[PDB]
């Protein structure tokens, strides 16, 4: 059935199915009706009452319950000739506020159509349900089409990435970002697909090798970077930009994958309802009986670092087998048959680690009683028992010119084999990806998509450290929209001649970041660095100096009224509130060199390699030793924002429609919750007051022509045909401009025109 029309694959669940009738009998619109919140106590879940008053300094209306209580114009929430209900791209809307795109995206979402437009944005609500949107006929109708001739989809956004770089020939990105909970994993798993295939290297159906040694190198990432919490059953527990590169005829060439951040807190400890990196379970519930005490596992649930929090009991999806899958998919992205063991000859190690009990000694001196764990802990990372139990409690601390083996009591002896159980996830995987990147890694590149996949801003009570880099690096991207975005009045100014008294909009917002990596005047890094540097610092002071160099001296910075562990900052979307406590130490990442010492050595040429290579057990040796996590974190995202600033962007918002993983329901306390958490309606009910319902531009030709007698269809040009027509009848000019070439019928100036049905 060709692509021409409705009823098939597309039509169905895809595009919204015109009917089978043809005329303007779809719908018709008079009167008007407002949007409202029933009750002057919730600012959420609004209603829709008739209007009947037209007030010049007020406005008043009537309600379902008895009330007709009036609201000014300016805070009234319209809602739209109900002739849009699932209006593809929204800045087409007539009257826009809130309620009346919560609605928009509802209909667009009761329909079960996830994808949608804000000009630029493109808003994509997970669904949590199964519906065939992906399938390869959903491909041979976007390859090689416009934006306008099909409906809107991840597939509608990666192309134009693609297309637009062969013709508009320069470097791409795609930035995805959203509620952590928002599913953006499978959209950034789609384009990479869908390039894939476009792009895909074979002569109608297939891809040989690589472009295929690529779709795998995901499992290893999904396998261990991505994991399940009550937010989902597989939560993107990391970011990065996996990006990649082509020859310049138009066929992929090359991936290269950079990741950051990760919850290295998720192996010690997890909660309610919570697990662990799948890697933990399919290592245990896949390995014949053979391997499993080729180490000794026996029970995952006789682990503790694995059997704390409730459901280790692996809901819906099986894993018995996913485990052939991952397994099955290094060695075919090329991972050896012996070293690759190791992964696993690891995994464990870790896991005896988190086993041993090191029990009050008698007097102090904290001490385990018997060992086992420990024992079969060493026996597969290859490391001497009388060496590594003894870093472990008896580290050499050096006060001064003299350096002694210090006896730990449990209060530390407690979280050190904490704290390096993380060193070696954090570490093995950070190099795991540095493998398998370094032959999808490529040489001269000539050209290059890369995608994004981050966060949107965590913001809860119990944020601290963590939360501000995400946060840093948010802000740090919501200029690049609103620069990049700007420089788009740009063009737009050389052909509809003369330009807006201008706003000449800079940042709003190099205020808050200045406030958090500002060189000088210094900002909350600078002194998190700054006393980092030593001991006798006790988080105590930290927040003292703070309040000192910042309070009631920044505009974005706030002094809490009585609580003292604890600040908050006033970031893009509201405040947020940093506490303290370790950010001193968290800082750092501290191991006592007792330990490196002790698996800076082995048998095993990764653990090896990894307390051995300088790119994977270090950072750069600036100011004379390590840079901190703070300083480095600066490094990083600015060459990454360097690069992103020197190709084009595409952004995609992923929505989080609820909080227990429901389809089907979709709860205005979080949806609305977000969408002003992102610039997506502000992003333009601010921006573009001056074009309304941006057509296809000025194309006065039989498009829109019931008009009595007067307004024709075809006189000379797509441009002029009626002009003297504001100038005269409904009001004059001034709704339009009129650049020489190019003009924009203001809608906003319609209010004796266009309303009634013929």
């Amino acid at each position: 059935n060709p692509i021409h029309d409705r009823t098939s694959d597309y039509h169905k669940y895809l595009k919204v199915k015109q009917g089978d009738s043809d005329l303007f009998k779809l719908t018709v619109s008079d009167k008007r009706y407002i949007w409202y919140n029933p009750d002057p106590k919730e600012r959420d879940s609004y209603e829709c009452g008739e209007i009947v008053s037209e007030t010049s300094d007020s406005f008043t209306f009537k309600t379902v319950d008895g009330q007709d209580r009036q609201v000014k114009k300016d805070d009234a929430n319209q809602r739209n000739p109900i002739k849009f209900d699932g209006v593809e791209d929204m800045s087409e809307l007539s009257y826009l506020n809130e309620p009346a795109v919560f609605h928009n995206l509802r209909v667009r979402y009761n329909q079960d159509l996830i994808y949608t437009y804000s000009g630029l944005f493109l808003v994509a609500v997970n669904p949590f349900k199964r519906i065939p949107i992906y399938t390869q006929e959903m491909v041979d109708i976007f390859k090689g089409r416009r934006r306008n001739e099909v409906a809107p989809h991840i597939f509608a956004i990666s192309d134009v990435a693609y297309r637009s770089m062969l013709d508009d020939r320069q470097n791409q990105s795609l930035l995805i970002t959203g509620e952590s909970g928002a599913g953006k994993t499978e959209n950034t798993k789609k384009v990479i697909q869908y390039l894939a295939s476009v792009a895909g290297r074979n002569q109608a159906n297939g891809s040989g090798v690589l472009e295929q040694q690529i779709l795998q190198a995901n499992p290893i990432l999904e396998a261990f970077g991505n994991a399940k919490t009550t937010r989902n059953n597989n939560s993107s527990r990391f970011g990065k930009f996996i990006e990649i590169q082509f020859n310049s005829a138009g066929f992929i060439s090359g991936a290269s994958i950079q990741s950051y951040l990760l919850e290295k807190s998720r192996v010690v400890f997890q909660s309610e309802t919570e697990r662990n990196y799948h890697i933990f379970y399919q290592l245990l519930a896949g390995a014949t009986a053979e391997e499993k005490k080729a180490l000794h596992l026996a029970g995952p649930e006789s682990f503790n670092y694995l059997n704390q929090s409730g459901c280790v009991d692996i809901k819906g999806v099986s894993d018995s087998e996913e485990f052939k899958i991952t397994r099955q998919a290094m060695d075919i992205v090329g991972f050896s048959q012996e070293e690759q063991m190791s992964i696993f000859k690891i995994i464990a190690g870790i896991l005896h680690l988190g086993n041993i009990k090191f029990e009050k000694g008698a007097g102090e001196g904290a001490v385990l009683k018997d060992k086992t764990a420990l024992n079969a802990a060493s026996t597969v990372f290859g490391v001497n028992p009388s060496v590594l139990e003894k870093a472990l409690m008896e580290p050499r601390i050096l006060a001064g010119r003299d350096l002694v083996a210090q006896h730990l009591n449990v209060e530390k002896s407690s979280s050190s084999r904490d704290a390096l159980v993380k060193a070696l996830y954090g570490r093995l995987f950070l190099w795991l990806v540095k493998k398998i990147n370094n032959v999808l890694c490529q040489e001269r590149k000539a050209y290059f998509i890369g995608v994004l996949d981050i966060s949107g801003f965590e913001i809860f009570k119990v944020n601290s450290f963590e939360q501000l880099c995400i946060n840093y690096t948010n802000e740090k991207l919501q200029q690049f929209f609103n620069h990049h975005m700007f420089k788009l009045e740009q063009e737009e100014y050389l052909k509809e001649k003369i330009n807006w008294t201008f706003i000449d909009f800079g940042l709003d917002s190099q205020a808050t970041i200045d406030l958090i990596d500002g060189r000088q005047p210094p900002g909350i890094l600078a002194l998190l660095d700054e006393q980092s540097v030593f001991p006798n610092a006790t988080d105590n002071t930290l927040i003292t100096k703070l309040h000192s160099h910042f309070s009631k001296k920044n505009a974005k910075y706030e002094e809490p009224r009585f609580s003292k562990t604890e600040f908050g900052v006033t970031h893009y979307a509201g405040q947020v509130m940093y506490e303290i406590q370790d950010w001193l130490e968290k800082n750092k990442d501290p191991l006592q060199q007792d330990l490196e010492l002790c698996f800076k050595d082995s048998s095993d040429n990764v653990v090896t390699k990894l307390f051995n290579d300088p790119n994977i057990a270090s950072r750069a040796k600036k100011g004379a030793n390590f840079i901190t996590v703070a300083a480095q974190y600066k490094e990083q995202l600015a060459s990454l924002m360097a690069t992103l600033e020197t190709t084009n962007p595409h952004f995609v918002r992923c929505i989080i429609p609820n909080n227990k993983q429901l389809p089907a329901k979709l709860e205005d306390k979080v949806v609305l919750d977000q969408l002003r958490c992102n610039v997506v309606l502000e992003g333009i009910r601010i921006t573009r007051k001056g074009f309304p319902n941006r057509i296809i531009y000025a194309d006065f030709v039989k498009r829109y022509y019931l008009l009595a007698p007067n307004v024709p269809r075809d006189a000379e040009d797509s441009q002029k045909a009626t002009d003297a027509v504001l100038k005269h009848l409904n009001i004059d000019p001034e709704q339009y401009r009129f650049g020489i070439t190019k003009i924009f019928f203001r809608a906003g100036q319609l209010a004796r025109i266009e309303e009634a049905r013929e």
